[PDB]
């Protein structure tokens, strides 16, 4: 573009940074008009629609915001084509707007496609891609899609656990999420295993060499069923409670009762 | 006993150590006769019947061997009572003899009871329990009771992985055993996950912090499917060949070659 349509454009981003909407929305339009007269339907017209869609979302004009991104998407699909990185960002932004209104059904395909493009660009095992998974799986954690969200969380965990440390929060969060999906699928043992993994891993993040007399809380819980744990971690607390429902289901009531003992003290 | 019936006894064990049977069994009888005249039915007679039963098993006189252990068991149950550690060993030895003749059905309850006693004595999570759970998983495996095998290997792995280091061979061995169980049931995903866990863990036992650009072999294998591992560990080699077979089933033949060529180089 001419350094009119570029400096014009440079301030759009500039004044909106200090959240100065109203100011910016008007300029962006004046730009798009100049662009659609001096070169249409072109990919730049789409980049501007994108910024305008973002500003509308921030003003809670969701109907208007969504409409623009769809038109920016169609422009980018014609020009830059399918599998293009800029098409991936647009699909995500539209999936976001759809999720904000609780339209999960129509958000899933958009998010599924964005992930496919992201795998082509970055590779199947990049962690920018692991985002897309424990985000796309959490699309279907709303839709109760379970067999798919078993697949996507396993794929997600596969990347998180390997590419990042065992003390990374995404690992425990994905494990809890896969744990709930196993519970829903009546695979109680498979859920129990995952919960034990979180607690065992977390026990080792402070209590060194995991000694003979140094056992994780769940072991003491089960051994107590033959009749020192204050941890202010929010994810651990949830794990503590969630399994305290498995121990109740199995009739291991004293263990399950002992699973609130460190969930309500450490909070 | 009198230092006649003790030194008499001391040589039983002594001459049988160098596998000198024929010699020993005659003495063991002479001892049991002296014991049954000078104090019957008593726990020591049972210990001698035990040694006798062991010697008979080694001479392949299985009918005779099993009959004696049953009588030693009944003596120990009367004297030392149920839940006594010495009863546990007897039940295991009788379960062994029954397994050697392919009588798995009648061996399972004996082995199940021995485990219950071992849990009372040592606690639900002592390593010696994981030895029973592995023997118990293997008997069920011979009966084709896969759902129970799955249960017993999960229980054993639970102990091994937690109580012992992640580099402990029992972990990988139990994981391979559970994987085969999963394969037999047609639960290919659950087996694939286990195989990947072994390789990922083993990758971290030399290649430090598991960096972004430092991925495990199976990742490189799958990423290669978009078209440096010499490890002389025998268990790992098996895992590589097994996961390789799953990729072959999925039609990911290039991924399969990657792991297979790694195995055949490290042997």
């Amino acid at each position: 573009p001419a350094l009119r349509l570029t400096l014009h454009n440079l301030v759009i981003q500039y004044a909106s940074q200090g959240r100065y909407e109203v100011a910016v929305p008007l300029c962006k339009q004046a730009l798009e008009d100049l662009e659609k007269t001096s070169g249409h339907d072109h990919p730049d017209v789409a980049t501007m629609l994108n910024i305008l869609a973002l500003v509308y979302r921030d003003q809670n004009k969701y109907k208007d915001a969504a409409h623009l991104l769809n038109d920016a998407l169609a422009i980018r699909e014609k020009t830059l084509g399918k599998d293009h990185p800029a098409v991936a960002a647009t699909l995500n932004n539209l999936a976001v707007l759809y999720g904000k209104r609780g339209k999960y059904k129509e958000a899933e395909p958009l998010c599924k496609r964005a992930l496919e493009i992201r795998e082509k660009v970055l590779g199947k095992f990049h962690p920018d891609v692991a985002k897309q998974l424990s985000n796309l799986a959490l699309l279907c954690q709303n839709q109760g899609k379970a067999e798919e969200v078993e697949y996507y969380y396993r794929r997600a965990l596969e990347i998180y656990a390997t590419r990042l440390g065992p003390d990374d929060p995404n690992v425990a969060k994905t494990k809890n999420n896969l744990a709930s999906c196993y519970l829903k699928q009546g695979k109680y043992q498979d859920a129990e295993t995952l919960y034990k993994e979180i607690l065992t891993r977390a026990h080792e993040k402070e209590f060194g060499s995991v000694n003979g007399e140094n056992k994780p809380i769940w072991m003491h819980a089960e051994e107590r069923e033959e009749s020192a744990c204050k941890v202010d971690s929010p994810t651990v607390n949830t794990t503590l409670r969630s399994l305290g429902a498995l121990y109740r289901r199995q009739g291991k009531l004293e263990a399950a009762h002992t699973l609130e003992d460190c969930a309500s003290r450490s909070r």
